[PDB]
């Protein structure tokens, strides 16, 4: 039976499949814990699941909250990318048409809205992230307010999903982490380590030309089932491939960010997505420009570290290489890598200045 990813056969079959459940790699962890020191301690290799809003900083509306009101916040006449879920094709359309969608009762359609960022909306004001992202976020910390170079736009997201939509397996554009917090109904999240083969067969499927006929999670050992219900809060590390299936209509709020704990994984990711040349939908916008940034602070940390003579932790460090590499990657080649650099950035300065700083700490 040759079915295709997210038809009605291929979600009636994976609904009866088996998983490994994600009890075995997902931490339950409550608001309060979830700290700076607790994801430097950890590492943020592995998904985290909070249960509770609370201590968590994240702010949203109530429950009582429906796609009418995002309609309204939002506003009917916004542009909104809709997946066609059955058909595994992009459409736009209205956003006051898509809840007609949503609101008839004899929906022939299976249609989802997963792109919507709504930072520049009334609606804005009625999220906020959790503040352990607003913590990790380079974008947060580290591109200035003034900056000529628009912020990258993934901070906000609205997700409106009906029953039976399915996402298929994919890593978030730049390797970029997640959080994702169900408001309403629940989301079923299939997640696959980002293990070096695992991240290489991803890649050779997602170019295949049939990937749509393939189901990717029959390529490795382990995908694990987790179950995000109302209430909960899911945070998604860099580089993990992974597919949703929403069981019931759901309402979901979401963001994407950079963090200095996973670097290796980012650009790893980003290389990939350079690589299948694909998307240009969900990209994370100026990632380069970020880690520009990101260049700037750790060379500005270096040489605090004359001051200090505190040493920078390795992982830093590390970072510090790999971003150097692609930033000597991305100059003197090469004519689009020069339009997500930053106002009076000197590019063959930096790369200088921090090739030299790292050569001090190693010795
Ligand atoms: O539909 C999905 O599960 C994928 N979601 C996204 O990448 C996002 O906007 O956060």
């Amino acid at each position: 039976k040759p079915v295709q990813n997210g038809s009605q056969l291929f979600i009636k079959e994976l609904r009866s499949r088996t998983f490994p459940s994600a009890e075995d790699v997902v931490a339950r962890v409550p608001g309060s814990q979830l700290t700076l020191g607790y994801m430097e301690e950890h590492g943020f290799t592995e998904p985290i699941l909070v249960p509770k809003k609370d201590g968590l900083g994240l702010a949203v509306p109530a429950p009582t909250f429906y796609v009418s009101d995002v309609e309204n916040y939002v506003g009917p006449e916004r542009s909104v990318d809709v997946t066609d879920v059955t058909k595994q094709k992009d459409c736009k359309m209205k956003l006051k048409e898509f809840v007609d969608y949503y609101y008839s009762t004899n929906r022939k359609r299976v249609l989802n809205v997963t792109n919507l960022e709504f930072s520049d909306t009334r609606m804005s004001s009625f999220v906020e992230p959790p503040d352990i992202v607003k913590k990790l976020s380079w974008v947060e910390n580290y591109w200035p307010d003034d900056a000529l170079l628009a912020k990258p736009k993934v901070t906000k997201y609205c997700l409106i999903c009906v029953k039976d939509s399915y996402t298929d397996f994919h890593i978030d554009s730049g390797g970029a982490s997640a959080w994702y917090h169900v408001l309403k109904g629940e989301k079923t999240f299939y997640l696959i380590r980002p293990a070096s083969a695992n991240i290489s067969l991803y890649e050779r499927w997602r170019s295949a030309s049939n990937h749509s006929e393939m189901f990717f999670a029959d390529q490795v050992d382990k995908c694990y089932k987790c179950i995000v219900k109302q209430g909960q809060t899911l945070f998604i590390p860099s580089g993990w491939i992974y597919a949703t299936l929403t069981p019931v209509d759901c309402l979901a709020f979401a963001g994407h960010f950079l963090h200095s704990l996973s670097v290796e994984m980012q650009m790893r990711a980003y290389e990939v997505e350079r690589r299948l040349k694909l998307g240009s939908l969900t990209q994370f916008p100026n990632f380069e420009t970020a880690c520009w940034y990101m260049g700037k602070h750790l060379l500005e940390a270096f040489k605090g570290s004359h001051k200090s003579g505190k040493q920078l932790p390795p992982h830093l460090v590390q970072g510090a290489k790999i971003l150097n590499g692609a930033f000597r990657s991305w100059t003197k080649k090469l004519a689009e890598h020069e339009d997500e650099l930053p106002e009076h950035f000197k590019p063959s300065q930096l790369i200088k200045d921090l090739a030299k700083e790292i050569r001090l700490s190693e010795n």
